């Protein structure tokens, strides 16, 4: 599913991401914009053989099992394919564990390079929340 900006902001808010670990909603929307263009079906293979999945491009290296990432972990206890669902629950629930992992949203390299330190509130401006 490809979400509209405000539609995903509302879904993210409902699932508890607004100010989760201190990150206002626009940070979550901005990260999703640049990680997947708001497409729950996005996937992207990494050079080490791991794959990123979903609206927040969660990596199989640590967080989910895809049966093809040698030596990886499944810290979120879920098959990576669950992160591609039109239902964002798993992506949100696993992103909550990642952002609680000590590095905050720096875990998402696109957030660090394209959202951090910017006016992220613009990503939810105008949305009914
Ligand atoms: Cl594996
Ligand atoms: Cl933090
Ligand atoms: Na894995």
């Amino acid at each position: 599913k490809v979400f509209g900006r405000c539609e995903l902001a509302a879904a993210m808010k409902r699932h508890g991401l607004d100010n989760y670990r201190g990150y206002s909603l626009g940070n979550w929307v901005c990260a999703a914009k640049f990680e997947s263009n708001f497409n729950t079906q996005a996937t992207n293979r990494n050079t080490d053989g791991s794959t990123d999945y979903g609206i927040l491009q969660i990596n199989s290296r640590w967080w989910c099992n895809d049966g093809r990432t040698p030596g990886s972990r499944n810290l979120c206890n879920i098959p990576c394919s669950a992160l591609l669902s039109s239902d964002i629950t798993a992506s949100v629930n696993c992103a909550k564990k990642i952002v609680s992992d000590g590095n905050g949203m720096n875990a998402w390299v696109a957030w660090r390079n394209r959202c951090k330190g910017t006016d992220v509130q613009a990503w939810i401006r105008g949305c009914r929340l």
